[PDB]
């Protein structure tokens, strides 16, 4: 039901082991832990939640962007990217897509039936 | 060894049913076609060319926008997206990524071996 | 004007005007603290968030109110709101420029550092 | 001022000053003429492109050299150039700025279209 993909827009490849949490927010307007991993190969993260646990509510997922940057050399502007959204329930998958850049960054939301 | 992948920042989905036609430019400078199609439910146009005859020389990836926007009822800024790049011979394969908004457009090289 | 957000609008092909920005630095106990506020203005701009003397080393979180600027607009957005979290002025003072557009499931934000 | 061109570069977080800009407009023959030409400033910025009577309605091709901008830079980009192409003051005249993003292997554009 979530999956996430980033790009690099310098090297024009997949953002490959870029490292990502998602948190929900919690009833009392905290962020609660809920899925992480790291991009594969494909600059794709599969298996992060399953439905049952993946209710409507606001997420957050947080790409460590600068981590990803220094490990290439390269020096960057934000501390992370910090996409956050509100989950709805019909049938629905969701793909979070982030395309990076030192000092700037693109993300578009895929959601599909 | 190329393909195309479109997506909708408007309504959150691939953009299906989207013309693409790719040119190569010719010795007069001027383009002659090479491929064309459609995008598929899932936004990606695939089967455009094999290798022997995708080349090293200047391409055009032309994306109808402009018909796209209209067939959602969207009042478009742009006639086209035109992409136009240098393919350079190791082993890769190229996806040209479009994120279209009807005043905006966004494009990546996805270039992988 | 150390510090500017300016906010386009990728559907109408307009500044995003009125949209609530909301700056917050990261405290000593690692806690967010407000830090300034303002709107946009008819050009999409907004200035006057901070001064030279109150805009310190910090790493700042820059929140652009989407949510509200869609729904004002009649339109169902996707995202909370579009943050920006940057460390400021490490090797000295810098002036800042964010700058975001704006669709309903997409936003893109850029950083424009500058040397007084 | 109806044409103005901005253009950002995403990798150093600045300006992309010196960048050429050529702009094109169809003919009767459909074929593309020459309109006017310049070149982005120390702000990224060019105004002076063309004036309220030259520039009628038509449709417009916006050619900006990135590929130049990034080779003077020492680096070996994708593109050849980002292209805007659009329909101009067909419900009368309009103020247009086309901006654009650049990284090496990406760009991005947008346009705000105002009404003088
Ligand atoms: N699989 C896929 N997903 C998205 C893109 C994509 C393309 C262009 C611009 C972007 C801006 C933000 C996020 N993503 C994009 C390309 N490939
Ligand atoms: N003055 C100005 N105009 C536009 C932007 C801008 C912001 C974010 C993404 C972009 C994508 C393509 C073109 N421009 C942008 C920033 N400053
Ligand atoms: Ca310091
Ligand atoms: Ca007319």
């Amino acid at each position: 039901p979530l999956m996430v993909k980033v790009l690099d827009a310098v090297r024009g490849s997949p953002a490959i082991n870029v490292a990502v949490h998602v948190f929900r927010k919690a009833a009392d307007d905290t962020w609660e832990p809920f899925a992480s991993g790291k991009t594969s190969e494909s600059g794709e993260l599969h298996g992060l939640t399953t439905e049952e646990e993946f209710v409507e509510g606001i997420y957050k997922v947080e790409i460590d962007t600068k981590s990803y940057w220094k490990a290439l050399g390269i020096s960057p502007f934000h501390e992370h990217a910090e996409v956050v959204f509100t989950a709805n329930d019909g049938p629905r998958r969701y793909t979070i897509a982030a395309l990076l850049s030192p000092y700037s960054y693109s993300t578009t939301a895929v959601v599909t039936n």
